[PDB]
RNA sequence: ACGGAAACCUUGAUUCUAACGCUACUUCUAAAUAAGCGUUA
């Protein structure tokens, strides 16, 4: 919609930051994102033992 | 008017010198601020 008529964007979520207010990707985010490849392609932790 | 009288068990002395409540030890281990959008129109 247009956001100077409507309610529009009422709400943005933020991006990460740091205290210096500069953006930035932490480790954990991206480790979480290979860990999830990982045990997706390795046959021993994607069976049914993992539930 | 007594085997009695007179006579300090007294003077000077530091329970003192030396000695680390010390040696070794990661507040550490895994963990995406992320998931779901139905039904009506």
């Amino acid at each position: 919609r247009n956001p100077n008529s409507a309610g529009a964007i009422n709400e943005v979520n933020k991006f990460i930051r740091d205290a210096f207010g500069n953006p930035y990707i932490p480790g954990s985010s991206l480790k979480g994102a290979i860990r999830t490849i990982l045990m997706n392609t390795t046959p021993k932790w994607n069976n049914e033992n993992a539930v």
